[PDB]
């Protein structure tokens, strides 16, 4: 799970309002919403990054997608929405575990930050 | 058409042209024209997707494969402080072209909120 705030949400030592789980990934509310929705779907593997991600976890990455995409369904998303993967320093990112963003119920601009 | 019938079906098949980063099998990475960073440019499946709400269970690994490229060419573009992934979905997403596609952005200190 990782040495990471998300890997104490993983672990269930920190509470996070979940929305979906399976065996190899999490989504649940964003505790700082950008938007009337605003979760996360991260892998339960710990990768701190997506710019160190293996080959290997190319379907995994994938999965974080139609995890997320599932999950906007469920949560009545049907006008739309916007997905993020945040890299580094200049990404913004703020949790060295790999998240996968997805925030909707409001018109989303652009540029993207 | 392998492709689609879209502006991005047309630029996998060479019929307009892209300043184009990396091509494979499944995917193809090119400059965005209308860049919102210093550096910007796509990821887009080479099968017409129309957005990321009608995606099939078997496409996961096509979209990670976006991701792993679209990772893999910011490496080779120079992007060492990071950037952004962004996929808009939809009208609140503010999609435009309609054919699933990666967003990458950096070269600058990106925002939060992501819009
Ligand atoms: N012919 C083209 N070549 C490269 N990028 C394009 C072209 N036409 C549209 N785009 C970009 O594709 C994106 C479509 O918007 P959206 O669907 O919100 O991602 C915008 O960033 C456009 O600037």
């Amino acid at each position: 799970g990782g040495d990471t705030i998300f890997g104490k949400i993983i672990r269930k030592e920190i509470p996070a309002k979940i929305i979906f789980e399976d065996d190899r990934c999490l989504a649940f509310h964003d505790i700082s919403p950008q938007a009337p929705t605003h979760f996360l779907v991260i892998p339960k593997k710990h990768i701190s990054q997506i710019s160190v991600a293996e080959d290997d976890d190319e379907s995994l990455l994938g999965h974080l997608m139609i995890v997320g995409k599932k999950c906007a369904a469920d949560l009545g998303l049907n006008k739309g929405y916007r997905m993020v993967v945040n890299e580094g320093s200049d990404g913004g990112q703020s949790v060295y575990h790999v998240h996968l963003h997805v925030l909707g119920g409001r018109q989303m601009h652009w540029p993207p930050g």
